């Protein structure tokens, strides 16, 4: 829904992205668009570039599902396998939610991953 785009895109307006998506050129992104866009926010976060049409969009399904069982995504679907199959057709509203629980607290998963990566920044 809308108060959700609206929501993702002013929060990749912010850091770690500072980038400036219009509320259209993001709801005219299709399935494989919001893939790679879940793909570059993980990406943007985890100190990892991927293209996603050079994966099928199941291994590309299971890499992403794969980082949100990491950090504790509970899905609306509560059928596992239904929910890897929505999120391998890029289905919009499965991908719309994902998005609108990950891309805020993007800074907060970012400092947290980049936690100790450093020699210069122990985790101490
Ligand atoms: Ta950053
Ligand atoms: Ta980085
Ligand atoms: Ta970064
Ligand atoms: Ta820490």
């Amino acid at each position: 829904a809308m108060g959700d785009v609206s929501y993702i895109v002013d929060s990749l307006g912010l850091p770690p992205f500072s980038y400036q998506m219009s509320l259209l050129s993001f709801t005219e992104k299709g399935p494989q668009e919001l893939l790679q866009l879940l793909s570059d926010v993980f990406s943007t976060i985890s100190p990892q570039k991927v293209d996603v049409a050079k994966e099928v969009p199941d291994q590309t399904a299971d890499r992403l599902i794969g980082f949100l069982k990491i950090i504790k995504y509970r899905p609306n679907v509560q059928d596992p396998l239904l929910f890897r199959q929505l999120v391998a057709a890029g289905d919009r509203e499965t991908l719309y939610q994902i998005l609108r629980w990950v891309v805020p607290q993007a800074q907060l998963l970012e400092k947290r991953a980049f936690v100790g990566y450093y020699l210069s920044f122990p985790d101490m």
